[PDB]
């Protein structure tokens, strides 16, 4: 069977990986680039080293959001009409708190913004088995068997031992653990309208047997949502694509190091999909432990996203679905 890899967008996804790790002077990176339609795998690129797209355990961090926005969305739990309070608050000593108090937002400036608040308040509306199974079924504790050795299965703790403060910080990301390319493929969902996709290192001439978790008007919602965070007033708007528009999320994930999560080092992810509307790429980065030009998701990961996301669609020739600029 012919090789899912795309040699092109490969060098691409591994030359910009590269350069934005040396820009920023960070640790290690990874990229994944999915097919959206099939869930082909056209590029998996590293730092020097394991192939950590596969063998190693991250924390979410603000990528799970879109999936636990869409959860809310697709069982009625909220509508794109609510405005929800996201006042921060605490649990004894832990605090549920955004980077900055939005008095209120709806579910589009939950996502826009990163809110940890309101995306806590939507989790907090199901019950912990129900958010538990829902995790598993986007794949997380989920071995890929990929074939690479030392491939990791992710973590998923037991629902019977969280407590309520756990659900609330697992919705915007702590706890959870996956690697890049279990997360990359948990955005199948949202770009194959509602149906999860294995993900497959050959070529596939149909669309292999997924899994629904989403009814596809909610996945269609959530992708025009996403499209918020690359546009003015988002996180991501370093993501956005000259000729397309882009549904994105970013993450910022504080790190674990000595025991506890340090304050200032942190693990830069941005994720996102394009045309928007019909989707035909994802791409996946992370860049571990920035210490130059920054930290944040959007601002270090956002542009080598830029470059890997426009280089990946003009290889694949798909037409720009608005004049360039650029
Ligand atoms: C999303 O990733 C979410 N991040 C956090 O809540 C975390 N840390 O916040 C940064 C800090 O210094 O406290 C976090 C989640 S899991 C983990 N280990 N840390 C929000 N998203 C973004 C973003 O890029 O979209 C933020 C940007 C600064 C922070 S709040």
């Amino acid at each position: 069977g012919a090789l899912s890899l795309d040699q092109r967008i490969q060098t691409l996804a591994y030359e910009e990986l590269n350069k934005a790790v040396e820009y920023h002077q960070a640790k290690a990176g990874t990229v994944v680039v999915l097919d959206a339609r099939t869930g082909e795998i056209l590029a998996l690129a590293n730092t020097p080293g394991r192939n950590r797209a596969v063998t190693d355990m991250i924390e979410p961090g603000s990528a799970i959001k879109p999936f636990v926005i869409a959860k809310a969305l697709d069982a009625g739990k909220t509508d794109l009409n609510e405005r929800l309070n996201t006042q921060p608050y605490k649990i004894g000593p832990s605090p549920v708190r955004d980077t900055h108090v939005y008095p209120s937002l709806d579910v589009r400036g939950i996502m826009q913004k990163s809110s940890n608040v309101g995306t806590s308040k939507l989790s907090a509306r199901f019950g912990a088995e129900e958010m538990y199974d829902f995790y598993h079924e986007l794949g997380i504790g989920v071995r890929m068997h990929s074939g690479f050795p030392g491939e990791t299965a992710g973590l998923l703790r037991n629902w019977r031992r969280w407590r309520p403060i756990e659900q609330a910080t697992m919705s915007f990301g702590y706890g959870l653990q996956l690697s890049l390319l279990q997360l990359a493929r948990a955005y199948t969902a949202l770009t194959h309208d509602g149906v999860l996709l294995p993900l497959s290192f050959e070529k596939q001439a149909v669309a292999p047997q997924g899994k629904r978790i989403f009814k596809e008007s909610t996945a269609r919602e959530v992708r025009n949502l996403m499209v918020s965070v690359t546009e003015p007033g988002g996180t991501g708007t370093a993501g956005a694509v000259d000729g397309f528009d882009v549904g994105a999320k970013t993450g910022t994930a504080r790190k674990f190091v000595n025991g506890r999560y340090a304050d200032n080092k942190h693990v830069a992810t941005f994720i996102g999909f394009a045309p928007a509307k019909n989707p035909r790429v994802i791409v996946a980065v992370t860049i571990d432990e920035p210490t130059a030009h920054g930290y944040y998701g959007g601002v270090v990961a956002g542009p080598p996203f830029k470059k890997i996301m426009g280089g990946s669609l003009n290889i694949l020739g798909i037409s720009p679905t608005k004049p360039l600029t650029a």
